[PDB]
């Protein structure tokens, strides 16, 4: 990958951590009795979370967790199509840094009165925090650095790369 | 994988056919000398094509085809995307084309914005359903008009998470 100073996490490693996190989710939701009529709603935060969402959805299928998928866009612009009142919802994020974005989305989904709200994030950068939020499922915790790949971009480019890379200094 | 479904195509087989299509796309666009600044734009038609887009994007990366990604949900989010495609190379990405009313509607809408080029890639083409005449440039798989679920496609919003493409019987 020519623009990458270094591979931070390979595709294989992202998949192995996401599979384990999917088994955790399943275990945490077992007492909720989820079915097709009362599923886990994955709320995909566009653009960057689209790859993680596609792959996490399939790992959750491996664990028998029934899902429905919604697409949201703030940086609102695209809201849920399905009512999520009385539903179990999960915000799906690629990367959280200051958490200002996530905090807004959380507050905003909460006032739709869902049964529960949880957050899953592929890459958490907790040393970046400017506000205080609950990240229920931070799959991988990493230091501050600007990353690209696996849905995350630099100036709209590089979302297609399979591995997560730290962008070359320029 | 619900009781009323049968496997049409497995995840592995979708992946092999898409890798091959990505190779053909890379050869087709070779003389356009695509770069990060002048890339192939994938216009993901939500919701059903989200997984196909996440996977195809990564097969395009394997081929060195630089991409950028946009999402269509078919006023304001459609308008936005349309307003930025002038003299860009765009590819509409669809799960299934049947009557082609949808695809035609989306093609005309994008063409009005005058892209440098427009092509369409379609995971499952159902040419026997056609009500209008459109060019489908990259039909990955061709099928009769069955009802399909899985691999990002739903019934009543369920089953998008399944890894394989299944058909539901009558
Ligand atoms: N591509 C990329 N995006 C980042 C990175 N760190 C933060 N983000 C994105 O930047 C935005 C701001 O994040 P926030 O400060 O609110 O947590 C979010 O859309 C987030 O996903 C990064 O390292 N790489
Ligand atoms: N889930 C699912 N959607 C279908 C199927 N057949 C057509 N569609 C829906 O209808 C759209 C295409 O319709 P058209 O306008 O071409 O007749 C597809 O993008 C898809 O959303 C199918 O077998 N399964």
């Amino acid at each position: 990958y020519p623009m990458s100073a270094r591979t931070l996490v390979t595709q294989e490693q992202v998949w192995a951590a996401t599979a384990k996190c999917a088994k955790k989710i399943a275990a945490d939701y077992k007492d909720f009795h989820l079915t097709a009529d009362n599923p886990l709603y994955l709320l995909c935060v566009l653009k960057g979370s689209f790859i993680f969402t596609a792959d996490l959805a399939r790992f959750l299928a491996d664990e028998g967790v029934p899902v429905k998928v919604e697409f949201i866009c703030a940086s609102m612009l695209l809201d849920v199509r399905d009512s999520v009142e009385n539903r179990h919802i999960m915000l799906v994020e690629d990367i959280v840094d200051s958490a200002i974005t996530l905090q807004y989305l959380m507050r905003f989904m909460l006032a739709k009165k869902p049964a529960s709200l949880k957050t899953v994030v592929l890459l958490d950068k907790p040393s970046g925090r400017k506000v205080d939020v609950l990240v229920d499922y931070p799959v991988i915790t990493i230091p501050r650095a600007f990353v690209i790949g696996y849905g995350m971009d630099f100036a709209e480019s590089y979302r297609e790369l399979r591995d997560i890379c730290v962008l070359k200094k320029e």
